[PDB]
């Protein structure tokens, strides 16, 4: 039967819900649904009969199943979202409306929640529509439903412009009126920037005419800006009547703040200050402050302002030139160390922070962030706080605490809202940064892109947003998009900075333009790097820029780069970065000019030992380039370089990664050792059950022990009340004449896990290794102790030392590749390698009917037998395979020696 | 066809839902699913087959369908909900099954809403698990089920106890296993009692040795009573030597709450006395807060404490005998009004409050209570903020603010739970309070139950909790529970309060006890009431529990009590409180005698008149008993005295109370007079549209004016943005000769229609009258001033004067008849007709697309033309109705006068 529209379900006058579908019988106009606040209507007229689904389904109107799961009756989005899935793989339906079908599903889920959970929903109904309209730019239900995510996302500028768009492309009139009504509506948003114009214009006119514009800037006492401008107003008066003019003001905006007075007393002070001296000074501030002072005088007034009796002169002029001469910063941050008011001694706390953040020292400048921050939540000035909520969002970021940088910018955010503009835009700056730092292109884009609507003609924060979008571009591997971004970036008449030379030396590799490298030149002229580990990133990015064009002077800048990060000590994140990066260019460019050989040598050179001359595979990937080189049994060398990739390796199982010829080559080895560059090292299924391989690290293994060692057993573990994890048991296979340490139930604690761990020389976790969503630090989940923790990190296991050199057995480990982060590999494996064990297995699935005891038993048993970890492993994945086990399971069991 | 189970939809291996299904083939043991966070896995193998449900659904096995629209595939509780509600009518299925389906189907269907909204699915499974257990004690899935449900209401331990009662009653092995794993899971919440007894213990040990125990405290830094341990430790220290050896413990857990040191300058100043004459003073601190010291003796050790050089010592004493003695809390409130500790400016604010409270004051105890929260959130300090939230969630209750008093409840609970106890039962405490005030049985009897298992020894806790249960089982109308818990609260040994002597003379008239008289004369000897209003209140309480057994004397107590209350000004709640009760309790034993000319009497009295001779109506219903007292045409007195009710007068329709005898006798009479007693005033639907009724509430109305009059309408006023309500249209029928001044679109301005109601003497409000969720004050919506403010409360218009008397028409009046609250009336037509309004008759449902105008201007004809305005609304209705109109709507216009 033919799929013809059913009018009992779309009979109603009113629609049911705001979003529209694709379907045509439900996609004509109906006035909007009543909007509630504690309850919806009689949404359903015929609500939904299983005869009428049942008859829509059995007739083949999958279509129109969906949308009556969504459009009409109480909306159920979880099954139309599993029929619009089943839709997706099939050619009947147009790809757009399947696409937008789905993502009105994900909106629809999305209101009832709670914000945290309905970001999800919100994030996933944007990609769909971004799809759609990727696809199909003139697509009118994606634009609607666009600008209804937007709305709900809080970026209402996004979504005026969606529908503005809209009124451009629709036809109906009744959509089209319905949608002016909406922007008219969201339209409101511009009375909070016309109002933040409005005082920032009497602020200035307050600084330079005294108290002229007193009646007029009473008015503004609650927008956050009008304190700083007072400061400068009052340090710009050249008398003490024009000083003391401007006492209503003070005492008006400081009664605001609180009971205590700290400016009305500010003034007094300034006003008994002789003003002989004080008015040429004045004067000079004023013309400072105005930016009339050309840059070369600045520093010659700058110093006659330290040269005085006048603090808040010189506590002016510091807080104005910091910005271009870090080298003031200093100066500021000792000279209000003990200020009697608040806002400069959180003036001096932000400037010891950025101070701190300059030397790379991100770990040690939280502590006078929180110390601002509490200053703030005490004294109620908002102005300053945005600001340290912005820079500890930043700082937090940057350590890859995403959930409180997120907290931090939303806060921020909330702050600056009602009353500041240019401020509430850098907190949604600060929100897409730390997207970005997730690796979340469509929330990231969202944010950056509602940030450039709201800072319009500046020129700083416009090349800031384009910078990042075009890091976002590159990241989601659209590099033309990434072109245009930094080509608009470059377009504001400003100078790229170290993250435009990333995002540039990234892109100019396949789509160079003839300013690219004298724009790098500049950048990094202008910014060569405070410590010898930044130095020594500005080196790499300059030879991975001239790599492309001059081989031979970028190799020797890489290759020095490489010199000047060996010298650094580990924990110097720039120093590793250039290190790493500067490596992975080398082995491309060598891959690009045919010799292969090379490559294999950085592969093992990266490593600190010379590559096996047989049985090894080297694999890496950068931004769309992928190269995997290897040798067979024989000694032959076969590459497979992909020099212009299209999506980058995912899905947590690299099947297909390496040609069958290859395979072929390598299935004729012993065992191979899988020398795989970060971000692609700890994947599974990157070779075949039948081959027997390990994923090398090390150039040998710590010694074995001498003695009979006592075996570890951390099974059965008595988890926390929120956990929700299953304890695990196990059967240990101890070696001959060993002892058997439990612990289990309550004893397995941290503590006793650390210090236990130090001593066996055989350890089998049987608790569940997960990774924390707020640090990106994987832990061994284990029970709760007196301090009531009940996880061990990572960094205490590498921090710790076995002295045994265990062979330790990971079960239910999320540990090596899985999370977003080409940083630096932070899993437990690594960790526990570098603690001292010899060789670490660790299974990547949920274990198989407590089958994990038995099969690392016999995997036990099989190497103390004589049999080297890799052919073990191999021939008890046969084993089990062959035995009807589960699959899944054993071929995510990798070794790492 | 006979219904047989489908075995396809149940074939999984895998359960697809924690809860349990009523149906047997759904019903066998299948392993719990997989716990996943952020998406839901393949729940099914195709999903459900929409041709089979249909099949079921033509079969009729619609226990099976509904069991697998929950249990298998992705859920769609909407449509189980549907099917179990019309099952609940059939006879073929089990009453307990079909509930307990019901039930499982709120709950699934409270996952994906967020928490507010959670609540409310979650109450509704709670309420129809608790009907299914009350009806069926056994029921093994309902005992699971409400286990899941405590559990997701964050109540482990009553989960806890509902799965040792299953384990007591089920059969099925692998039921009782998972059963045993779930609960084995949940008493992991016994390990934060054991930690809280831990660091009790150890600051009761810190505070009676010194620092011998100080690196044992060290350890309980972040569990919130170590602070008031540390401070109780200092001040009992007899030596310098002692004192500064807590330096290390003040400096650790200072700084954990942030930069500033208060703590360890505490320590400094306290370790630079004479101690000579401090160590007597600190040995005596030490008894008195160990509590060995007898009432009689503290009073002269806390003078020595006041008169003495040292204050932190004298803050302690006060802080700890103000309590019993709260004559002290203004000496303690004196002495830290500027004490530089935060933790002692909140702990002077509390008093501050509690002094507030003490007096009935509690609108004047939100302001300190206010100050008080915003500097524990500020100063980070958990303790004292607990205290602050309880306070405040209290006085928010009391004044009926529900909704803020239940957000600072959870606020409390969740700053409480982690480390705290004690505290965080006490907050579990105020939530039920919170419920039981907002007249929630289910949800206020578990947080009570939950709070009881929690308080196990107390036995203060024990008898506040089992008064408050006995409360909520006299709502609930369950008299057997209420007297089983006042029972169990006096069996602690601890006499009643005044709460349990209201319970217990609300029990007391029909299950009385041997012990009641004795036990109610004890409690108000101990509570005799501090204001005029409270002794008046207990005076009241006194002559209720007496006026059953003695009928003269309780006659007598009750007569003093209404004249106790009547010389107090009408503002006094508890005044007011005990005047109503006693004229009900008044009425009920005159009506409980067969004298039902001294009710009719009452009825009249208590408004200030004397009762219409014939055609009034009386009606009052105050527990379990409701008296319907009427006089028809011919002066025949009838009466309806139910002495035991099942159903407290709900559904916001009065149909049915007045019995058809008493109609017909009144149907023969011109118009009736209704004097509704609270809380049945406002009730539609009382009396069938064919007799002429009013709401009579005064002696007389107000003279009318001299001179033609200005006819004031209020319609088509333009709403704010947020307030999403469709203006209405007003075509008025002036009087002769009358002025129309028209206030549209913006220029309906609260104060504009505030000024002009003061002089109209002919007003149509064609405006929306809501009541506030927040406050629970009635307002009407007007267009939006230069304040942005657009309420007119009903505090505003009762306090102005009409001098017009005019004729008040409001329609689209909302609230007063649905809410239960029997304190005081908050409606728009009492503060009406309290400001002047000769007569208001306002319409309680939304109008009908402006046909209001011709109905309330055919009915100011009708009475302009001579006849009353009962009679004139009579029959403006009955033309209504023959004319096709909307027959809810017209049936829900009131008059009053």
């Amino acid at each position: 039967q033919a799929p013809r529209a059913l009018p009992e379900l779309w009979a109603q006058p009113q629609r049911t819900l705001e979003a529209r579908v694709t379907y045509l019988a439900a996609d004509r106009y109906r006035r909007p649904p009543q909007v509630m606040m504690g309850g919806a209507a009689a949404r359903s007229g015929p609500n939904r009969s299983l005869a009428l689904l049942s008859e829509l389904e059995k007739r083949g109107d999958l279509h129109q199943l969906a949308v009556a799961y969504l459009a009409t009756g109480v909306p159920e989005p979880s099954s139309a979202k599993a029929i619009l899935e089943g839709m997706r793989s099939d050619l009947r339906w147009q790809s757009a409306d399947v696409l937008c079908d789905l993502g009105v599903a994900h909106y629809v889920a999305s209101k009832p929640l709670d914000a945290a959970r309905a970001t999800e929903e919100l994030r996933e109904a944007l990609r769909l529509f971004d799809t759609v309209l990727a696809m199909q730019p003139g697509h009118v239900q994606a634009l609607w439903n666009r600008s209804l995510v937007y709305r709900d996302l809080g970026l209402p500028l996004s979504a005026m412009k969606d529908l503005t768009e809209f009124e451009h492309r629709e036809t109906d009139e009744g959509w089209r009126s319905e949608a002016r009504d909406r922007r008219a509506r969201l339209s409101s948003t511009l009375r909070r920037k016309e109002r933040w114009l409005a005082a920032d214009q009497t602020g200035a006119d307050l600084i330079n005419r005294g108290a002229q514009e007193l009646a007029r800037a009473l008015t503004f006492v609650d927008v956050p800006l009008l304190r700083r401008d007072f400061y400068h107003a009052v340090r710009a008066r050249t008398s003490s009547t024009d000083v003391l003019a401007l006492l209503p003001l003070a005492e008006r905006l400081d009664a605001s703040v609180g009971s205590g007075t700290v400016l009305a007393d500010y003034v007094h002070q300034v006003a008994a200050r002789d003003f002989s001296r004080r008015a040429p000074l004045a004067e000079q501030y004023a013309r400072l402050i105005s930016g009339r002072i050309p840059e070369s005088e600045q520093d010659a007034l700058l110093q006659r302002f330290l040269t005085s009796d006048e603090t808040d002169l010189a506590l002016g002029a510091l807080a104005h030139v910091m910005q271009r001469l870090p080298a003031y910063a200093s100066e500021l941050v000792r000279r209000t160390q003990h200020d009697e008011d608040p806002w400069f001694r959180v003036l001096g706390l932000q400037a010891q922070a950025m101070l701190e953040r300059q030397q790379e020292h991100y770990k040690e400048a939280l502590a006078p962030l929180e110390q601002a921050l509490d200053i703030c939540r005490r004294e109620r000035l908002v102005y300053r706080c945005i600001f340290i909520e912005n820079d500890l969002s930043h700082v937090k970021s940057w350590l890859f605490r995403v959930n409180a940088a997120a907290q931090h910018a939303r806060d921020g955010l909330a702050l600056a809202r009602p009353n500041q503009w240019d401020l509430e835009g850098v907190m949604l700056q600060a929100l897409g940064n730390v997207a970005r730092q997730a690796a979340d292109v469509t929330l990231g884009r969202a944010y950056y892109g509602e940030a450039l609507l709201m800072a319009e003609g500046d020129k700083w924060s416009t090349r800031n947003i384009h910078q990042n979008l075009a890091h976002l571009a590159i990241w989601a591997l659209e590099l033309d998009e990434a072109r245009a971004s930094l080509d608009r970036a470059m377009d504001t008449g400003l100078p790229l900075t170290q993250h435009g030379v990333a995002a540039l030396v990234d892109v100019a590799r396949t789509r160079r333009s003839p300013r690219d490298a004298l724009m790098v030149e500049q950048a990094l002229a202008r910014e060569p790097g405070n410590t010898p580990g930044q130095r020594a990133y500005a080196k790499f990015l300059h030879g991975r820029i001239l790599v492309e064009v001059d081989p031979a002077r970028g190799r020797m800048l890489l290759d020095e780069a490489i010199r000047q990060a060996e010298a650094l000590p580990l924990d110097d994140v720039s120093a590793a970065h250039a290190r790493a990066y500067s490596y992975t260019s080398l082995i491309f460019a060598d891959a690009d000019t045919g010799d292969f050989i090379a490559a294999l040598a950085r592969f093992g050179a990266e490593l600190g030992f010379e590559t096996p001359a047989r049985c090894v595979l080297g694999l890496t990937a950068d931004t769309e380039r992928s190269l995997l080189v290897a040798r067979g049994a024989q000694g032959q060398l076969l590459s497979a370089y992909v020099p212009l990739r299209s999506s980058r390796f995912e899905a947590a199982s690299m099947e297909g990664a390496v040609p069958p010829e290859m395979l072929a080559a390598l299935q004729a080895c012993t065992l191979v050792d899988v020398l795989a560059r970060p971000p692609l090292q700890g994947r599974s299924g990157l070779l075949p059950p039948g081959i027997a391989w390990r994923y090398r690290t090390r150039a040998a293994a710590p010694p074995p022990p001498a003695g009979p060692g006592t075996h570890l057993v951390v099974n059965e573990v008595r988890y926390s009340e929120e956990r929700n994890e299953v304890p695990l048991q196990w059967l240990p296979r101890t070696a001959p004449g060993a002892e058997a340490r439990f612990l289990r139930d309550l004893a397995a604690t941290p503590t006793q896990v650390l210090e236990a761990i130090s001593t066996a020389t055989e350890i089998d976790l049987a608790t569940h290794g997960k990774v924390d969503p707020d640090s990106n630090f994987a832990y061994l989940l284990l029970a709760p102790g007196a301090d009531g923790r009940d996880t061990l990190f990572e960094d205490s296991i590498r921090a710790s030392q076995l002295t045994g050199a265990p062979l330790v057995v990971l079960a239910a480990c999320e540990g090596g590749r899985p999370n977003a982060a080409l940083h630096r590999a932070g899993s437990l494996p690594s960790a526990f390698l570098a603690a001292g064990a010899r060789a670490v297995l660790a299974a990547t699935h949920p274990i198989p009917d407590l089958d994990s005891s038995a099969f690392f038993g016999a995997v036990r048993d099989r190497v103390l037998a004589g049999a080297s970890l890799a052919v073990a492993v191999r021939d008890e994945r046969l084993q089990w395979l062959s035995a009807g086990g589960d699959s899944e399971w054993v071929n995510a069991v990798l070794v790492f020696e």
